C-alpha cells in the first residue's frame, strides 16, 4: 500500500514570522501528526549552529563526558546479524565513555580516512563504528552561549517553557527538561524507541551531515512490542532495528525522511522512531510536554506500563499532576478532567493506605518538605512514591531519610516495625489543591 509509505509532515520556513507564527505550533502538537519536519528553521531564526559544532565543543568543555555506542556499520535500512545471513531486529550496541576531545578525534579522522579510501579507486563483514551519545548539556555555566542560542526559539519549542509541563514539574529531569547532545560518524544509530513517559521531543542537526529518520504512528506501537517480544527483546531495554519488511507485512505505516542541517524534527507524543547519520554531524535534543489532553494521556499511559515492566519513570507524573493543579489554570474540558480523574485516585488511595496505617497503631510522622524538592524514588523498586514515605528506624535517625514504598517496606518488615512513616503533605493541604482544581474559561 502507498499508505505504508505516507508523505512526511512537513514545514518549510522562510523567516522569523513562519516560526513564530501560531498555527505552526498547533500544526506540531495535532495528534494526527506523528512527526512535524520544520525544514529551515535555524536559517528562518538565524541560529549559530556553529555554538555546537564540534571544533566549538572541544574548545568549551574538551574533557566532557560522552557515552560511546560501539555499534556496526549497517547498509541503508537494514539490521544483519553479524555472519550476514539474515536481517534481524536486534543490534549490536556496546556501550563505554570518552571525552569530547577524545571523540572529536575520532569523528575528523573518521572523515579524513573515509576521503582516502575514495581516493583508492576499486551481507557483510561489516566495520565498526562509535557513536557519541547522550553528551550532557545541562550546566549553564560550562554551556552558557550554547543554552542561550536555543532560547531564541518559538516559546513551544524551548527546553524551558510557561506552556512546557517539564517546566511544571519544578526540578530538573536529566535529558528531558535538559539538553542533550550526539556526535556522530556515519552509520551511527539512535535504535527504536519511544521517548520517555511518551513526552514529545525536539532535535535539531547541526550538521554538516544529513540523518535519516524511520518514524512509525503511536497507536502501532503494540505491533512493534509484539515484534520485540516474539524476537526476544525487550522494548522498552534492549536495542533494536525494525525489519521494514517486516513492519510492512505487519501492515504498519512508516514515515522516512532526511533531516539536513538547521532542520528540526519534532516527534509528538509517544511517536516510535529510529535514526541513523548519513554523513558526518552533531544533534541536540530535548523533550517537551504541551498542554494537550494527548500528551497527559499518553505519559500517564506509559507510566502506568512502566510500573508492569519493571522500569522507572523519569516523569513523576504523580508528583507532576499536584504541581498541574497547583499552578496551571486548565480550560481544556477533556485534559481537566483527565487531571482531576488522577488526582481523586491518588487522594483515595492515600486516604485509604493513611488510614490502615493509623486503624493498626502506625505513628503517621509530620515531616513536611523543602520548596523545589524533587520527588522521591523507591530505593528499592523505583517506583514514585509520593507524601507517605516509608523510612528505616536507622536511616530515620541518621537523618539520611531513604525511601521505600509501602509494599517494598511491607516485604521486609512484616508489621513495619523497621520503619517510620513520614508525611510531606497535610491531607487537608492535598483537598484543598483538589476542590480549588476547577475548570477555567477560555473562549480558544
Ligand atoms: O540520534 C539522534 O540524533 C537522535 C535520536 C532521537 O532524538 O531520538
Ligand atoms: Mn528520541
Ligand atoms: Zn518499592
Amino acid at each position: 500500500k502507498d499508505k505504508l509509505n505516507p508523505p512526511t509532515p512537513s514545514i518549510y520556513l522562510e523567516n522569523k514570522r513562519d516560526a513564530f507564527f501560531p498555527p505552526l505550533h498547533q500544526f506540531c502538537t495535532n495528534p494526527k501528526n506523528p512527526v512535524t519536519v520544520i525544514r529551515g528553521l535555524a536559517g528562518a531564526l538565524k541560529l549559530d549552529l556553529g555554538l555546537f559544532s564540534t571544533k566549538t565543543l572541544v574548545e568549551a568543555n574538551n574533557e566532557h563526558m560522552v557515552e560511546v555506542r560501539t555499534q556496526l556499520l549497517q547498509p541503508a535500512d537494514e539490521n544483519w546479524d553479524p555472519t550476514g545471513t539474515k536481517k534481524i531486529w536486534r543490534c549490536e550496541s556496546n556501550r563505554s565513555h570518552t571525552t569530547i576531545a577524545k571523540y572529536a578525534q575520532y569523528q575528523a579522522s573518521s572523515f579524513q580516512e573515509s576521503l582516502r579510501e575514495e581516493n583508492e579507486k576499486r551481507k557483510g563483514p561489516f566495520k565498526t563504528i562509535k557513536f557519541g551519545t547522550n553528551i550532557d548539556l545541562s550546566d549553564n555555566k560550562k554551556w552558557k552561549l550554547q543554552l542561550h542560542e536555543l532560547t531564541k526559539l518559538p516559546a513551544f519549542a524551548r527546553v524551558v517553557s510557561a506552556g512546557n509541563l517539564l517546566t511544571h514539574v519544578g526540578h530538573t529531569i536529566l535529558g528531558m527538561n535538559t539538553v542533550q547532545l550526539y556526535m556522530k560518524v556515519p552509520g551511527s544509530r539512535t535504535p527504536g524507541h519511544q521517548e520517555n513517559n511518551n513526552f514529545c521531543s525536539v532535535n535539531i542537526n547541526i550538521g554538516p551531515g544529513d540523518c535519516e529518520w524511520f518514524v512509525v504512528p503511536e497507536d502501532y506501537w503494540g505491533v512493534l512490542n509484539d515484534f520485540c517480544e516474539k524476537n526476544n527483546l525487550n522494548f522498552l531495554m534492549s536495542s533494536w532495528w525494525p525489519n521494514l519488511e517486516d513492519l510492512y507485512e505487519a501492515n504498519v505505516p512508516v514515515y522516512r525522511f532526511i533531516q539536513r542541517p538547521g532542520d528540526l524534527v519534532w516527534i509528538n507524543a509517544g511517536t516510535v522512531h529510529w535514526v541513523q547519520a548519513v554523513g558526518w554531524c552533531n544533534n541536540i535534543a530535548w523533550n517537551v510536554g504541551p498542554l494537550t489532553a494527548c500528551q497527559y494521556k499518553l505519559a500517564v499511559e506509559r507510566y502506568e506500563w512502566n510500573k508492569l515492566k519493571s522500569v522507572k519513570s523519569p516523569v513523576p507524573m504523580v508528583h507532576l499532576s499536584w504541581n498541574m493543579a497547583r499552578n496551571i489554570k486548565v480550560s481544556d474540558p477533556k485534559l481537566f478532567e483527565m487531571i482531576k480523574y488522577c488526582l481523586l485516585k491518588i487522594l483515595k488511595q492515600y486516604q485509604t493506605l493513611r488510614e490502615a496505617l493509623v486503624a493498626a497503631g502506625k505513628e503517621v510522622i509530620w515531616h513536611g518538605r523543602t520548596n523545589d524538592e524533587p520527588a522521591h524514588y523507591c530505593s528499592i523498586c523505583e517506583v514514585e512514591v509520593f507524601n507517605l514515605l516509608f523510612v528505616t528506624n536507622e536511616s530515620n535517625t541518621q537523618k539520611t531519610y531513604i525511601v521505600h514504598c509501602h509494599d517494598c517496606a511491607r516485604k521486609t518488615s512484616k508489621s513495619l516495625e523497621n520503619f517510620v512513616v513520614l508525611e510531606q503533605y497535610k491531607m487537608e493541604d492535598l483537598i484543598q489543591v483538589y476542590d480549588q482544581f476547577t475548570l477555567a474559561l477560555s473562549l480558544s
